[PDB]
């Protein structure tokens, strides 16, 4: 294949990518394509292959195995679990797994609940009963929850959305590259602000751990860590809520069910993950040796992107794919990945989302999408699945 150019494929490829992915799936598992941003990457589509690869060791996420160059501003924060393999990935993750167990996170419900609640109160405050569920709840919830955890003074949180934006499609490649340096700068400063202040938040914990013994957690790794624990639960958990809602609000029949019975909540918040999950394609993976993806051979060092979005629509795994059913069997979706890199914060995310949906359906009479689905606009970025905004309204 000449190599499918995603860029020149319409701002609707950001809208409904699926047909393009499926079309590829039909011809084979792997495909070379140029991303809307440029660079050459491989796309692995089709559920069975997707799941498979995610856990395949031959696909290392350690940039040392990539033949793609890394700018200095990037090289800075590339010492985290999601960008390394054993033994390093093993070593690092261990450092903070106890902080994200369903049991531990559950302890945060009281707080998370209160955080959502405060946010909803302010929403219903509007006189016309119209607000953007994005800047109104979906965005502020994640960034707060996590920021109290990692210990980010609140005034400091604004610059974060700013950067994340640049990271995702920014209106200029050199601008996002600035956001990274800027962030590294902040985090590094912040890391130090903690030293000797006997704080008990996660970050303070790590700063102590790292000092006590640098062989267990290097200074770069310390940086990388704080960075990854932050920017990995953003775009994802923030769009989870948005996508989730946009999904439930554009399928009245389903909104109805959940309204009638709220026990379907957990299972509905799951189908959201399957149907319109936040991550379109898993993060970068590089073959340590050439991999023969059935007929198609991928060179060592090339960038492989497992397309979570497509596997979720592969009809041989998920019948009536494009159908948003909250009573569906969502068992086995790749929303949070598969393998050793399986989301470390799946519990924290789920909690937030579950409390978030819960709130809305409840505290919002005649809640509804405030614009037509065709009017919404998604982010061109091929690695994410987010709405520019999500208008709504409710019985004034
Ligand atoms: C809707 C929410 C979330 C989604 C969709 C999501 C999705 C994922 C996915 C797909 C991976 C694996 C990526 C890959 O292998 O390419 C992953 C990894 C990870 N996630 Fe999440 N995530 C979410 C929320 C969270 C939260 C709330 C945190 C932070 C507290 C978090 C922290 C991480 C980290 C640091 C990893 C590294 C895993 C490892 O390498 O062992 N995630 N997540
Ligand atoms: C967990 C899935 C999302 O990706 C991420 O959370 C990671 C942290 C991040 O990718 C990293 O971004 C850094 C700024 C640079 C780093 N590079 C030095 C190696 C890179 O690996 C994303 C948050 C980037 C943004 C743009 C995004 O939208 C991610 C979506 C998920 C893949």
């Amino acid at each position: 294949p000449p190599v499918l150019d995603l860029g020149a494929l319409g701002q609707d490829f950001a809208a409904d990518p699926y047909p393009t992915y499926a079309r590829l799936r039909a011809e084979g598992p792997a495909h070379r394509v140029r991303t809307p941003e440029g660079n050459e990457v491989w796309l692995v589509v089709g559920y069975d292959r997707a799941r498979a690869v995610l856990a395949d060791p031959r696909f290392s996420k350690d940039w040392r195995n990539s033949t793609t160059p890394l700018t200095e501003a990037e090289a800075a924060l590339n010492h985290n679990m999601l960008e390394s393999d054993p033994p390093r990935h093993t070593r690092l993750r261990k450092l903070v797994a106890r902080e994200f167990t369903m049991r531990r996170v559950e302890l945060l419900r009281p707080r998370v609940q209160e955080i959502v609640d405060g946010l909803v109160d302010a929403m219903l405050a509007a006189p016309d009963g119209r607000a953007d569920l994005m800047e109104s709840l979906a965005w502020p919830l994640p960034i707060t929850v996590i920021s109290e955890l990692l210990g980010v003074p609140e005034p400091d949180r604004a610059a974060f959305r700013v950067w994340t934006d640049a990271f995702v499609f920014p209106d200029d490649p050199a601008q996002a590259q600035t956001a990274m340096a800027e962030m590294s700068g902040y985090l590094s400063r912040l890391i130090d602000s903690k030293r000797g202040q006997d704080g008990e938040d996660l970050l303070s914990a790590l700063v102590r751990t790292s000092d006590e013994d640098g062989s267990r957690l290097t200074s770069e790794e310390l940086l990388g860590m704080a960075h990854i624990l932050l920017v990995a639960g953003h775009e994802t958990t923030v769009n989870l809520i948005a996508n989730g809602m946009y999904a439930l609000l554009s399928h009245p029949d389903q909104l109805a069910a959940l309204r009638a019975d709220m026990t379907l909540l957990d299972g509905a918040v799951e189908e959201m993950l399957r149907y319109e999950g936040p991550v379109e394609s898993a993060t970068y993976r590089f073959p340590v040796e050439p991999v023969d993806l059935d007929g198609t051979v991928i060179p060592a060092g090339d960038t492989v992107l497992v397309v979570l979005a497509d596997a979720h629509r592969t009809p041989e795994r998920f019948p009536d794919p494009h159908r948003f059913d909250i009573r569906r069997d969502t068992a086995g979706h790749l929303a949070f990945g598969h393998g050793i890199h399986f989301c470390i914060g799946a519990p924290l995310a789920r909690l937030e989302a579950r409390i978030a949906v819960r709130a809305l359906l409840e505290r919002c009479p005649d809640l509804a999408l405030d614009v037509s689905p065709g009017e919404l606009v998604w982010y061109p970025n091929p690695m994410i699945r987010g709405l520019k905004a999500l208008p709504i309204r409710w019985r004034r």
